């Protein structure tokens, strides 16, 4: 795991929040950079990421470069006081390379060749496109190597936003590579993917091939699929670090991040995994428009926090208001400019920034918002944009930065390759992924007034006095002991349907789900009702006798342990046989005690049944208001202290906060009460 | 076509039911060999079908083969009194096959290569895969002839699940030998398919090419489309009757069958066409989640004693609960187990047999639920499968074997071939598809207590007292004079909209629909109203003064005949033209009746409809489905009653109680609880 690195102030400054977006002057003439600059230093920008997609402007014909723009680009930020994060331009190839050089355009499952026209259009094993890429990293590095400008690397830009999947010859040469690494002979691999089955029996690594097209909905081997996404994963990262370490190469000490790509929805690649190899970690993420807009906002965040071990991170990315990118792009409500942000600040990141600084005038994102939108400075995004700025400066100001957001008293667990499971469309129904499940109880938390920490599997999540595995499909022999003594020493563990099904290969754990956990949890699940509407008279929904409903999926728990107790049951009619079948079950391991949710009960069903679950184990007294989210970031050693406290609701609220406000947003404190609007948030330091 | 020939005891046992499903030891270490044997003799299992996707186990590389482990599991099983049916392990090919010989693989519409990962990744007619089929069917043979355990042949796999279709040039040019075949010219072909339409005349057969793809949204020849079916049905019966002829030449005298997929939306073979081919007609049939399941499944049962000609048939395969395949996989309601397989046997099988023995622990169907589940024994499930073996048991102590279902006084007749020619994207309304109809019939007859017969087209229908046809899109001039005979001669008749609209080669017969028949039924159809909701403002549904209501389509009558009698018409706004439109029409036509609905009418429609349609013709409790099984010979008779409903129901009953679940019968009364049902001797 790298040491964590953050990127350093300029020579004759203060470390501050830092604040600013994607910068791209090579799409504008020389003449708009002066106002460009003008209006940063107005909005209070710092730092600011160039170069991202330049590669055609830096090397435009091949072996030719071309660097004086981008050197009076970045003279004349650093002049004005901004920091410059500079890329290594090789997110995205020129049309000579790919022109010279098809073989480096990836293939679809059907072997089709993904063209230009986009970006991203480059297979991750491809040795001839590494070879460019690493030529590139090379002359950039030593082109700005000791510019006293440049504060970090961007290296790239969201591996496997478009380039996951690739079916070529590359892609399975290295796939075969992989395997052998991981599995060692060819007989353990036929018996990770349980090929006995539909003669799938393989003699050598020659024989597997990837998951190429095998007709619509016929069933790929779930094993080879799964491992597909684990490989996937490290051939991108395997690029990254070869142009990591080049980079670092000539220009040692220069902090080096990728941006990832981490939303409750998003599984692209094993993020927890990625963050071990940057020295500081990175997320671009966007508003979902509704209800979810701000919960989503904070989860992400949170998610981030886990990700980076509570080190301070970095939000490279993020939208004032509509993307380009959806089938209806809606604005954001009025304040997300100052909340959002302000809510990915108070879950750990000590950088804020956009895409992007201004808003295209042409191109495939000319719709998306920007800092400086179409409109330009008269604006009221643009004052909201000055408007941050000037709170970070404050925030700045009372020293923020490497406070940490404090460790909850429960974890939710997220796991990546569970996610990837759940993926497979042969399972018990395709409408579970893991991924919705630790969102609804990070909401059926915060209702409850409890601010959660989202924690990866691989993370210490069973060093909560609580946790939740929520959808966690996968639990190998480690984790499920890790479960166990979780529990036993005293633990209070949430554990749900869909949990724990099968191994880390896909092999199911027999005798009674879940197989590895059941004898913790004092529960035995035989089968499953999927519930929906698709068929006419099939279940839709399963009432419960605690006055909530379950949806798309139920448990048919037949018996429970002598220690467990019956929380709540189905309310059905009898010819389903669900009628009285236990739905929510609490029990007593060892010193601890679990909750086994059977059911899918939604924020609203877990909001509702919390107060009773978390009385079962002993802890009647976490209570609170969910009116408000409130999110604590700390320096214990410093004795420094700040509040964050967001309205999550459509209505003004007022409630009772300590401390000295220092900053607000669609909210107003009085000695000592916030009255506080909706989109609306105060900052307090203690 | 082929004698009938039944699967016969292991020696020295008797003639009983059997009982079982799909056996796969390759998947598990030997030692739990010991334990399936321990569970199926508890659960009263006396026949699994074997080897079946085993090719790669038992030819692990080109020209090598492994043998001992198949013999050791027959060994095991048929020392434990349990028979084996064997598989020629053809289903699907190893990876060396496929990796030496790539030109094996199928091709979609594009041209694009269906790789391995899956299974029945090969081309029908790939010469290449047809040597190496027939090489491992010899191989087999040669090795299994004389077994005393081996009862029959399990011929490959679903013909078809996933390969029906290839446009590879193999296909290519067996398509173009099959014109050949069928047309004898070009001419004749041009002539069928009509190709004087869009420039697509043919000079000779090298100009036949494939349905290939056109563009998303565009219109093939319709005829060609049509034939392309016929085709590829065909040629995998030419593969299936080319391995099934090696076993049998190497073991005369064991009876081969391949496993079919027969259900009321399955349509990818002309299974009645494949059923003249096998010793014995199998089934695969899994159940339709909700409120079908039962009608369904007794539906399917009764389509395949059709298909069978009322010899006894074997159900293959079919769930205890969930599949693994469906978008959301519900599971079977509590009694499936029992019910749905003496529905099954009511409907005339001697075997019943499920998809899978042992839950699979890995792989793409570990989903799918089995008799012996994940959880293992101590499971509601197995304890089901453990009561439908004793049930089993008590039918086979019974005489059961051999029985017949008895003949209704209803045809509901199904056409492979019509349904094939609704699917076509261009006709009136691609809501309508012809299998449907027949099942809406079935379930509206048994709504007025009457068990129909399914029974194919090319079959006897036509002896019937009663038959319909629903939706029967195709009429030959030699279907249409077996049409009007039968009612000529005193048969009564139902016939519906959508029906005789075209003869084989999809030509439309002229001068009002239906053009063959419409002497017969008395009407005259100018033009359609298709309805439904996707356009604002379009007709939705029409009202019929009998108080039903239609849906989807409608048939415009202008004209009914002197010796006809409108049973209902529509009401409807009087701009749209339907106002009074005959819905409904009853017939005389020599000494037999008929009944044209111009209409969809669904189960519920047709179900309120047909006392007063009956009535017409000169002519029951359907809380209940009786059928019944019956040997004059051996003077026996049984009847199977299934509660259809979700309430308890209870209703008279005849004989001695044999068998029973969810059910109990007292002083001849049967009180039958949802998902119920009581076997009795009479
Ligand atoms: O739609 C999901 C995906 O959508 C766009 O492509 C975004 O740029 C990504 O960061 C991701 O959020
Ligand atoms: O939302 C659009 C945005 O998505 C990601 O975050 C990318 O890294 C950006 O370059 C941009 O395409
Ligand atoms: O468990 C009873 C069961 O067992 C035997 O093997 C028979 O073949 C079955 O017909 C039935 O008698
Ligand atoms: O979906 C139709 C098809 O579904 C699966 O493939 C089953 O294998 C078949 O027997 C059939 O029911
Ligand atoms: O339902 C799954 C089942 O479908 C068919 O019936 C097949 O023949 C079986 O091998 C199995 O795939």
């Amino acid at each position: 795991r790298r040491k964590h690195s953050w990127p350093q102030p300029l020579k004759g400054a203060e470390s501050r929040l830092w604040y600013g977006g994607d910068y791209n002057p090579d799409q504008w003439p020389e003449e708009v950079w002066d106002d460009d600059i003008r209006l940063m230093k107005k909005a209070g920008v710092n730092l600011v990421s160039v170069g991202i997609f330049s590669w055609a402007k830096i090397e435009p014909e091949e072996g030719k470069y071309d660097f004086d723009w981008l050197d009076r680009a970045i003279d004349k930020l650093g002049k004005a006081g901004i920091a410059v994060d500079l890329a290594s331009a090789t997110a995205s190839p020129p049309m000579w390379l790919t022109q010279a050089h098809p073989e480096v355009l990836w293939k679809d499952e059907r072997g089709d060749t993904v063209w230009p026209g986009a970006r991203e259009h480059w297979r991750p094993t491809s040795p001839v496109f590494r070879e460019y890429a690493l030529n590139l990293c090379r002359r950039m590095a030593e082109h700005y190597k000791g510019n006293p400008y440049v504060v970090a690397w961007h290296v790239s830009n969201e591996y496997g936003c478009h380039n996951r999947f690739d079916y070529s010859d590359d892609a399975m040469r290295a796939f075969q590579k992989w395997c052998k690494k991981r599995y060692k002979t060819i007989d353990a691999v036929n018996e990770a993917w349980g090929t006995a089955f539909w003669a799938q029996h393989m003699n050598d690594f020659s024989e597997i091939i990837p998951p190429r097209y095998i007709g619509d909905g016929n069933f790929m081997n779930p094993g080879k699929l799964l491992d597909y996404k684990r490989f996937s994963s490290d051939a991108l990262k395997e690029l990254y670090i070869a142009e990591r370490d080049v980079l670092e190469s000539i220009t040692p000490g220069l902090p080096l991040t990728t941006n990832f790509m981490v939303s409750a929805g998003g599984s692209m690649l094993d993020y927890d995994d990625w963050g071990a190899e940057v020295d500081f970690v990175s997320n671009d993420h966007y508003f979902t428009p509704g209800e979810a807009h701000f919960d989503e906002v904070a989860y992400a965040a949170s998610l981030m926090d886990g990700i980076s071990r509570k080190e301070p991170w970095f939000q490279m990315e993020h939208s004032t208001s509509a993307v380009n990118w959806r089938p209806i792009n809606y604005r954001a409500e009025p304040g997300s400019v100052v909340r959002d942000s302000l809510a990915q600040v108070a879950m750990g990141a000590d950088a804020i920034c956009y895409f992007q600084w201004r808003q295209s005038k042409a191109g495939a994102e000319k719709w998306h918002s920007s800092m400086v939108p179409h409109a330009g400075e008269d604006s009221q995004i643009f004052r909201d944009v000055c408007e941050l700025g000037a709170d970070l400066g404050r925030l700045s100001d009372e020293g923020l930065m490497g406070t940490k957001t404090v460790k909850s008293k429960v974890a939710v667990v997220f796991d990546y390759e569970s996610q990837w499971a759940t993926e497979y469309t042969a399972n018990p129904t395709q409408q579970v992924d893991h991924w919705t499940e630790p969102l609804d109880w990070f909401r059926a938390l915060a209702d409850n007034g409890i601010t959660a920490d989202v924690v990866p599997v691989r993370s210490d999540w069973d060093s909560y006095e609580i946790a939740v595995l929520p959808c966690v499909y996968l639990l190998s022999e480690e984790t499920s002991r890790r479960v166990r003594e979780f529990v036993a020493n005293g633990g209070k563990l949430f554990v749900t349907y869909y949990t724990g099904l099968s191994d880390e290969n896909d092999h199911i754990w027999l005798g009674g789900y879940p197989g590895s956990i059941r004898d913790v949890v004092g529960v035995r699940v035989e089968e499953f009702a999927p519930m929906g509407n698709d068929m006419p008279g099939a279940l839709d929904h399963l009432d419960l006798d605690n006055g909530t409903v379950a949806h798309d999926f139920a448990d048919v728990i037949t018996s429970t342990a002598d220690t467990s107790t019956v929380l709540a049951s189905y309310k059905a009619e009898r010819w389903t046989g669900m009628n009285e079948v236990p739905a929510i079950v609490a029990n007593g391991y060892g010193d601890g005690r679990t909750v086994y949710v059977g059911c899918r009960l939604g924020r609203q069903g877990l909001a509702k049944s919390l107060p009773a679950m978390l009385g079962s184990m002993g802890l009647s007294d976490l209570a609170g208001d969910g009116r408000v989210l409130r999110v604590e970031r700390a320096d214990a050693a410093a004795a420094s202290h700040f509040e964050f406290v967001f309205n999550r609701t459509h209505e003004p609220v007022t409630v009772d906060v300590e401390g000295e406000a220092i900053a607000a947003s669609l909210a107003h404190v009085d000695d000592g009460r916030a009255t506080i609007d909706p989109t609306g948030v105060v900052v307090l330091r203690r």
